[PDB]
């Protein structure tokens, strides 16, 4: 009992920048940074954006900031508390049967809006800040414009699908894969991020 260890907390380790018009990966925190704030929960860091890259000791994935929650898969986060600059927080919303997981959206943070337009013609954004087509085939898939390797896509659970206008329309969670080869993404609609809510 008395040596049992704790998991650490998901860390913010930089974001994917869409405020102009280039997206672009930024690291805000190296891996041995990474490593101790895990272990304490406590991240002094400045936080800016939407969509967040995030690390575990283990993986590292993309959390993303709709109504005010920062949202991401459960596959990567489990249970995890967030670091933040107080220390750790505890999820408010777990839900392993969607694989999804949300914290209370960090200070200054931006958050996405979900989108009402009804429209599917969708964006992916990637851990890479790769913007990729996506065409809706049905409440939580879609279809690449291009299919992709499945390397390509690995690592950016969690991240954005978006409309036109830039709405939140979903979290991508899983990659359709034949042969390696990604043709379509699953995603948790953003409408069951507002029933989680
Ligand atoms: C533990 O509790 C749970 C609860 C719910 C759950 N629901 C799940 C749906 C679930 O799927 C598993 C995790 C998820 C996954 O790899 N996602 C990410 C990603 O990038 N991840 S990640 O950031 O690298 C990481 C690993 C966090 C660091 C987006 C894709 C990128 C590349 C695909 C690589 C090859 C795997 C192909 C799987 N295709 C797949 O299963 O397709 C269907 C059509 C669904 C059969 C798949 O995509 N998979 C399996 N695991 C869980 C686990
Ligand atoms: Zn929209």
């Amino acid at each position: 009992m008395a040596s049992m260890k704790k998991k650490g907390s998901v860390v913010i380790v930089g974001r994917i920048n869409l405020s102009g018009d280039t997206a672009y990966a930024q690291q805000t925190r190296g891996e041995e940074g990474c490593q101790e704030t895990s272990q304490t929960g406590r991240d002094k860091n400045q936080v800016e954006g939407e969509v967040q890259i995030v690390s575990t000791a283990t993986q590292t994935f993309l959390a993303t900031s709709i109504n005010g929650v920062l949202w991401t898969v459960y596959h990567g986060a489990g249970t995890r508390t967030i670091a933040s600059p107080k220390g750790p927080v505890t999820q408010m919303y777990t839900n392993v049967d969607k694989d999804l997981v949300g914290w209370q959206a960090p200070q200054g943070s931006r958050s996405l809006t979900p989108c009402t337009c009804g429209s599917s013609d969708l964006y992916l954004v990637t851990r890479h800040a790769d913007v990729i087509p996506v065409r809706r085939r049905g409440d939580s898939r879609g279809s690449l414009l291009s299919p992709r390797p499945i390397s390509y896509l690995k690592g950016s659970s969690g991240g954005p699908l978006l409309c036109p206008a830039g709405h939140a329309v979903g979290i991508f969670r899983a990659a359709v894969s034949t042969r390696g080869v990604a043709k379509a993404v699953a995603f948790i609609p953003v409408e069951s991020l507002e029933t989680t809510m």
